[PDB]
């Protein structure tokens, strides 16, 4: 009953569902996976999402996995409720799909890099392992070419899918929240249209409430 | 009109094409010469920074990304040929079903369907050998994603339920090179797999492409 | 304290150190070196290890690092306090050297296999990524060739080096503890004198305050 | 009957032995050969080459494989028409041993790194795949070192091998080609002599036949 | 100054040389290089070749190097004394062709996989390094399938070009020496008209003269 | 008396040869046969069930693990020939830096050292690096540091830190590696006057 996610509040990609749900004003139960215990590993986890990756998600009789899934179904189910996550005329169908190319480039060529850097650079500083040096220069040097794109783009339109928050925005933010606590944040504050657009996204209420 | 600029041996390029067969639209293909790196110098770049085929025009929408223009292609042309999204395309719950399977496919299966490809057929063209060892690693991964696919395929015809739709579709590429190696064991093996992609394959949009 | 330690808790080379300290019923400090921020590779650490890697160490004006050369030191210069960790006649050179045997024998064998085995069955699944099964299977194969040798050991001694728990037994601890929250618990479990060994090494108090 | 290539139009070396045949000005058909499809790899193809390599070659009754066997069949073969790819004295043994040299270079320390670097840097890109940087800066290394050895010869002589053009220069074409079209470029264009003779070598009409 | 080769007399490629040398019954020096002292990688080695590898050699003014250009040097500038290593009838263009394609054989199948396995096998340990089991198996699944070609050519002819010994069963024999003193020899055995191949070639003269 | 299991080539095997000399002791070489797998097979294997060269024997007393061995001459046989302790051998403080020497030889320097000796020198003979070289340039960075503040790496004598370190680097002078040390003046001396000891050059 009502609406589940099952995650770790750590997580980038639960941290994207919970985005989602907060600018909507969405009531919903966060169910904990400890995943220092492998529980995502094990059942009963492994019935909601058989390859083991947080989150899974429930909306009544409803069950999903994959965060880009379940934040678009919450963008659509829940449309005309607090912040619209789609584009201003949602039935306009050439603009939804300049909306996914974005959401498509987050995923394809933005979420790998940012997810390495986060492991060497936070996440094996957890553990006491050490950080691979030249994985992170490898990574970085991806990352800005990522970020040209995104600089040339943002100089045309306020956010990446035009000129309101959207979804392919909000896909970016947990990541990014991260990356801003390590020195991979110095790429982010050197491209002047890039850096307005991180500062806007994650000054927003929903961003910070999940911090 | 519809133009899709790569290449006919890409698996993302092919993407689209299948879609487009399907909706039984006319459109250019426009080569992009890879060997010659056509595709990481202008013009080319201008339709996708990234370098990457397939790039994509309808009139004057421009798009890139195979899964972003199959979407656009099923929505904007909805009613005509195949139905490529859920029967009733406006309940919104049936197209979060056909959305995971879709990143699961992005996620899951491409990653390494397109490393058993290149271990087993792209490295011999060139002067490669094929590391098995990568091949081992790859197709117990992929049994993994094959099982999850076994399950679902008993409860629904097709991956989103009981029809055809862009979950299948993308699959249908990189399928159709695995069929050429000894990967093509694993689909065999797996009675409703097999008989999904005896069924995908001989479709007549992904016969015009192959 | 005269004793600084410097490095992360859990840290399988700074464990090795907290676990001699404790042994000896001795007073110090654990200074926690940022990872995350990089601290480990800037000054001041730098000028207590120019390799950047925890722990480095100080006892007074004596400065260290490598965790076995920290344990040896701690073992000699406080060798009648609390735990003997040398030899009972620790002036007898020939029992030294099959001690020392042992110590190489774990730095070289044991701990490249006990570590990798970590990181694929422990680091990695926390995060998204998979656990190479062909790597721990490898690994595991070096485990248990080199667990038969130990279990040949065990039968002639309570201890790697003799009768006594020594420096040889304790810098396998910490990787054991690990490794005990895994599947290659069975390798330890099923070898009977390993197994009692692995017991009573790993319920020692010194042993159970850094776990 | 008449002359057949068994190979690729793609492939650098079939793409040797079509150079060959059209500096003698001969005529033949190019038999293609699916790689793709794994076709090199089966029969009736491995009859004519059983380590299933492309290019195979048929002149009437002969069957040949190895793109440098089959380069100088031609040269011999066919002497006395169009270009000569031997040397201006044919018979002088000193002389094309000098040629063998180079032929033997071009084998051995030329193409396996001229080959990488085009694998690294075109073919990788093709497919997903990322151009490992550390092998592109070590076989750039090792390229160097033969195009400063290919820098002092072409000092004394227009042509690798002496005054005249011969199969020596020509079975590098292909490759470099390839290489023109990548960064590696720099290594020949920083070499003056070095790249005279690569502008001369792929402006010849064979050359641009099969580009 | 007559005929020099500047090589090792262990040395598979300088073997070949002298083999040939052997076979023509001509007079030379063997100046030594010593690869232990990297001789080989210092002048003036290196003004005889560039890139550092034995053998060189030397007849009158004529300087070479690679084995294969100056065993075919021999062949010709010698051709009508000792041993014919050229086919009987060497003006016979397509004969040579078919020579010309066991020569590259031997070069690009055989001898690297032949110089691994006499590398893992016997010169390992003069480094004090340990046979790797796993390589030594790979690589006798490769020499197999070329000797399974061999095999097949062999009942057909006598040698590998044709009725007579050339340059084409020389190229074979040091790596085929040092390779009957290993496990490897099975392959040879195993295989009857390549094992009577190996037997005529190795009890030659020439053959025996370089062990 | 004492015996020394192992093969004159390998590197942890001259790391004892070394210290034996050193400390002017007589002892037999007995060569195990590595090509023939000896090491793999008994009797060896009941002297070190790991199958590595060396072992070692001094009476009734046997070992393996080079570095074991050594430290045992340097003890048992401290007052004979060259020390290879620290001058004041009851200083514990000083003992304890030359450990810290002796576990980095042992996991920074031997690693990177083995795999470019390995790949070079037979790259080099038998026709069969850059990642591998910028590892060793940052240890021989420390290394020089070090070496402006003491004439060798544990103090003003030679010890067992510098010791260790000698097989590897005699092999290294052979490859085009040999810049990385002769590039810094204070590790370059370092070497020339460790590789000249007479009981260097005996192994040689
Ligand atoms: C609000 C909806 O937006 C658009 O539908 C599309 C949707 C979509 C519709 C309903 C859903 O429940 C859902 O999860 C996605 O998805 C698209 C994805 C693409 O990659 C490209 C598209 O053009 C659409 C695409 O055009 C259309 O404008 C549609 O007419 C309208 O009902
Ligand atoms: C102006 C467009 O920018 C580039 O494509 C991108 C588009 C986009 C493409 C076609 C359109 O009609 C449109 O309005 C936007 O959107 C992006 C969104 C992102 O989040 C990230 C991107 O890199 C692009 C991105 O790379 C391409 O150069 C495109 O062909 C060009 O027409
Ligand atoms: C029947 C469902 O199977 C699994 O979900 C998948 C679904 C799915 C299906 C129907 C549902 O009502 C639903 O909530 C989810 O679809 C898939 C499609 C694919 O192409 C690949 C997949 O892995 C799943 C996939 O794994 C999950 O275990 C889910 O919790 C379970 O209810
Ligand atoms: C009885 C001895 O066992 C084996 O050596 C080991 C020794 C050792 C050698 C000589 C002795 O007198 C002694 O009491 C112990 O100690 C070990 C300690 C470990 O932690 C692990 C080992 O593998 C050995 C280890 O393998 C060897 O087979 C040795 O040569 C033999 O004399
Ligand atoms: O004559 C031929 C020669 C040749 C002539 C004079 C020389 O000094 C020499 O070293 C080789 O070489 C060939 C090589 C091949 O690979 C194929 C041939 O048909 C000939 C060919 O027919
Ligand atoms: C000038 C020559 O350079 C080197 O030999 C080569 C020769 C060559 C040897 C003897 C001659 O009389 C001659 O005119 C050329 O030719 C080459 C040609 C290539 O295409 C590539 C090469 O590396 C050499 C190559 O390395 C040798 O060092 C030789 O000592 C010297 O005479
Ligand atoms: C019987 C022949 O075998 C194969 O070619 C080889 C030839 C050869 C080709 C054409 C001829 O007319 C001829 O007399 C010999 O010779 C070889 C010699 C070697 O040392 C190794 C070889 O693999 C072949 C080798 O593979 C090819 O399959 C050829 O097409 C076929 O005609
Ligand atoms: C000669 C001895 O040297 C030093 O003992 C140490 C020894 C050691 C003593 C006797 C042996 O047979 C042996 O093989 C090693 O080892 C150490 C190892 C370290 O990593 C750190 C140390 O501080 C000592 C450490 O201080 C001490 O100065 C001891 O007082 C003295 O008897």
């Amino acid at each position: 009953a009502g609406i589940k996610v099952f995650g770790h509040p750590a997580s980038i990609a639960t941290r994207r569902v919970l985005i989602a749900l907060h600018e909507k004003n969405l009531d919903f139960e966060l169910v904990h996976v400890e995943l220092k215990d492998g529980e995502h590993k094990k059942e009963p986890f492994l019935s909601r999402n058989p390859f083991g990756q947080v989150p899974a998600f429930e909306d009544g009789d409803l069950k999903l996995f994959e965060s880009r899934a379940i934040t678009q179904y919450i963008a659509h189910r829940y449309e005309n409720q607090g912040t619209n996550l789609l584009q201003t005329d949602s039935k306009n169908i050439s603009q939804y799909a300049i909306m996914a190319i974005g959401m498509q480039v987050e995923d394809h060529q933005f979420d790998p890099v940012a997810s390495k850097l986060a492991f060497e650079q936070i996440f094996k500083s957890i553990y006491g392992l050490t950080t691979d040096e030249a994985v992170v220069a490898e990574e970085e040097a991806k990352l800005a070419k990522v970020l040209d794109v995104y600089e040339a783009r943002l100089k045309e339109f306020k956010y990446l899918a035009g000129e309101t928050f959207t979804l392919t925005d909000l896909h970016h933010i947990p990541a990014i929240q991260y990356l801003l606590g390590t020195p991979t944040k110095k790429l982010f504050t050197e491209r002047p249209r890039v850096n307005e657009w991180v500062a806007e996204i994650t000054k927003r209420p929903a961003s910070e409430k999940v911090q």
